[PDB]
DNA sequence: GATGTGCAGATCTGCACATC
DNA sequence: GATGTGCAGATCTGCACATC
């Protein structure tokens, strides 16, 4: 199946509003093994997120101005590179909060993840992480820092421009729009053909269409996708 | 001080194409561009949205030089940016390629830098800052990462505000073409076009199918697509 | 209800050929 | 070239039923 960095290109492109791109998002942090996701975009000191973090610990990461001592966001500041982390690893020349830190986040299976930090406008900056519950990342191929930007510029793009088909109907739909077959789409979304089969299918009865290329052309006509 | 980072603040800015167009144009004069061009490619078709000269707009189209423009060639080839030049390539160049870079450089078009990257469904965009020197001499090397995040913002505000092209590639239905494929695109069957339109089933198949080898398509959903995206329908 | 499984028959797509 | 013929195999659509 392709990278998740690719399946992240491919949401930052469907139409919605911030739930449905939410879902999106989970889905892709859970397909490929995540524990969850988070973006972060931030100003000076004020952040906003759009994470599936625990409900939980984001309101102890902004009660406790977490922002300050969280050594993720202390590497994306200084550095706009896509990097992996790690609590466990990270140990040695940790301050002992920053240890306590990263204690309370293994309570929420927050041990490791891989950041992509961006320059955005007026100076600021948005970052992407896939969280991981393992202690440390082990990757056979490094990710492209190129790619791995282009990507998150995208998805930080869409974010900021922030009835509506979901995630994989539209998804699927997009790729059935560029000549796939549900099998191509199985194989390059890495899901059973069933679940496409299902999916479109639904699609087609919920729009009452009787093909692929009438959902296409309705969804294009009223801007669905 | 950094055009990339003017890009970013650009990319921010929603409101009307016509100011997003014309702060871009107004980044590559201000520092010293002949002009830009963004293109969206979907496998030779392209969408261009871009202040290179009319006339080059539309010679480059209308000649498919992207087929031949060593530029697109190397953005195809790997998603990286980099800087080029007709005149330090030339030992390097064809006949035609040479030819193609001497009727660019009629428009300031000599040299320049280029980021291409990777979009949604397996497409791509590239976005390039043309010059009227011979070479783009840079003081310092541009961050290819940074370069990608700056376009990556391009691409989405000039693709996903749904943007007008300036220029795109050659594609166009013939009177039957089009009515079929309206049929197609409301869930009729190829049969049932028949019968409507009053005309062969065969009709039908070869007047749709020469026009997906036209538009270079696996299927009827993927033309019905390209045809509603390009007004045709 | 949300999804998944199976498949018969409907349709289309890819290829080789033929005719206007 | 534009249009038309022929068809095996690819691929999809509609309906029935299964899982949990
Ligand atoms: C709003 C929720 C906080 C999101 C924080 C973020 O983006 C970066 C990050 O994953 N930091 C990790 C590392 C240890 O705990 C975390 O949460
Ligand atoms: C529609 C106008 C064509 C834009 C083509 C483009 O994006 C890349 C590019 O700069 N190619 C250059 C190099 C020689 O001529 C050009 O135009």
């Amino acid at each position: 199946m392709q990278h998740w960095l690719d399946k992240l290109t491919d949401l930052a492109a469907i139409e919605g509003d911030e739930c449905i791109l939410k879902t999106g998002l989970a889905d892709i942090a859970d397909h490929f093994g995540f524990t969850g996701y988070a973006y972060l975009h931030i100003q000076h000191r004020h952040i906003t997120a759009v994470t599936n973090y625990h409900r939980q610990w984001q309101s102890t990461y902004f009660d406790k101005k977490f922002e300050a001592l969280d050594p993720v966001v202390k590497r994306a500041r200084s550095r706009k590179h896509i990097f992996t982390w790690s609590g466990e690893h990270e140990r040695p020349t940790l301050s002992k909060d920053e240890r306590a830190f990263y204690d309370h986040a293994s309570d929420f299976g927050i041990r490791s993840g891989i950041t992509i930090p961006i320059k955005t406008a007026n100076g600021f900056m948005s970052m992407f992480t896939m969280a991981s519950d393992k202690p440390v990342i082990d990757l056979d191929r490094e990710i492209d820092a190129v790619a791995a930007a282009a990507t998150i510029g995208q998805i930080h793009a869409r974010i900021s421009f922030l009835a509506w088909l979901d995630p994989k109907e539209a998804t699927y739909l997009r790729w059935i729009a560029v000549g796939k077959t549900m099998e191509e789409i199985a194989d390059v979304e890495g899901v059973k053909y069933n679940s496409v089969r299902v999916k479109l299918r639904e699609a087609m009865k919920r729009f009452d269409v009787r093909s692929k290329a009438h959902l296409t052309a309705l969804a294009i006509r009223r801007k669905l996708i």
